[PDB]
């Protein structure tokens, strides 16, 4: 819907859950974080690309992300 109302609100609440779901292996919508695209997000998604790739493919069963 909006990058400052929907994408921004998710970027804050998911920011703390993005790192928490990284060790737990839970589905996290990184795309929401890539919509704005940040300089630190480049190297961040490098390790979060593979992580989300193996945890989401194994998480897809009852819920998609959250």
């Amino acid at each position: 819907m909006d990058h400052s109302l929907n994408s921004l609100n998710n970027f804050d609440f998911l920011a703390r859950s993005f790192a928490r779901m990284h060790a737990e292996g839970r589905p996290v919508d990184i795309l929401a974080v890539t919509g704005n695209m940040d300089e630190e997000h480049r190297t961040w998604f490098c390790a979060r690309y593979a992580w989300y790739c193996q945890q989401m493919m194994q998480a897809r069963e009852l819920e998609l992300e959250h």
